[PDB]
């Protein structure tokens, strides 16, 4: 019936989960509960398409990471999130990717960049650094808001046009 299999990943607390919710849910997650893997599923209507999103939320936190090679090995798509507040998140971005053409044995592999937490004032990641990181994988850069919403929708249905184009 057309199923979109969308994998969120990126380092611990940079708002994996709290995107996710904010997508299936639409209210925000304020506490930090770190997540080990788990799934979210929503028919949606996408360009006119009734789809269904299945949506794995992976453990960002090493400790809590243990199999999430063998849940990456089974996604269409791939959101890469750091937080514009945490550089560390930004640069560990590479080892993400790299990590998913591990899992999926493929260097195209559909993907959208995403740099959460836009709301907040203490940024150390600029748009221009992004934008160029996304160019040089050759995807989209979008920025989101887990708090406002913003980008949210788009940065999902972003991934999905990603995948059609695959
Ligand atoms: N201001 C703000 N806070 C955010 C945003 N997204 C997430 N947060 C906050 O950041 C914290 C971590 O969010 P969470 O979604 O749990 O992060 P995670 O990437 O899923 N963590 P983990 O990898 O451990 O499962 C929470 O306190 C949450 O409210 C955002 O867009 N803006
Ligand atoms: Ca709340
Ligand atoms: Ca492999
Ligand atoms: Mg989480
Ligand atoms: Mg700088």
């Amino acid at each position: 019936m057309t199923e979109y299999k969308l994998v969120v990943v990126g380092a611990g607390g940079v708002g994996k989960s709290a995107l996710t919710i904010q997508l299936i849910q639409n209210h925000f997650v304020d506490e930090y509960d770190p997540t080990i893997e788990d799934s979210y599923r929503k028919q949606v209507v996408i360009d006119g398409e009734t789809c269904l999103l299945d949506i794995l939320d992976t453990a960002g936190q090493e400790e809590y990471s243990a199999m999430r090679d063998q849940y990456m090995r089974t996604g269409e798509g791939f959101l890469c999130v750091f937080a514009i507040n945490n550089t560390k998140s930004f640069e560990d971005i590479h080892q993400y990717r790299e990590q998913i053409k591990r899992v999926k044995d493929s260097d195209d592999v559909p993907m959208v960049l995403v740099g959460n937490k836009c709301d907040l004032a203490a940024r150390t990641v600029e748009s221009r650094q992004a934008q160029d990181l996304a160019r040089s994988y050759g995807i989209p850069y979008i920025e989101t808001s887990a708090k406002t919403r913003q980008g949210v929708e788009d940065a999902f249905y972003t991934l999905v046009r990603e995948i059609r184009q695959h």
